[PDB]
């Protein structure tokens, strides 16, 4: 899908709790299993995907941080 469509998906989830703008490990899990099931059933564990994605270490994944995965998503 288009970039605007991914932001859309990102968005429904980031808002379920905490910062309505960023993903929590729970919200990322939720996103991943409903929308992209094989991202999370690869070599990394959700926990390990979370570490990779959280660049700062603020416990949230922003949309910009989320861009990494997109390559696999779009793939
Ligand atoms: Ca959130
Ligand atoms: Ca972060």
């Amino acid at each position: 899908k288009s970039p605007e469509e991914l932001k859309g998906i990102f968005e429904k989830y980031a808002a379920k709790e905490g910062d309505p703008n960023q993903l929590s490990k729970e919200e990322l899990k939720l996103l991943l299993q409903t929308e992209f099931p094989s991202l999370l059933k690869g070599p990394s564990t959700l926990d390990e995907l979370f570490e990779e994605l959280d660049k700062n270490g603020d416990g949230e994944v922003s949309f910009e941080e989320f861009q990494v995965l997109v390559k696999k998503i779009s793939q």
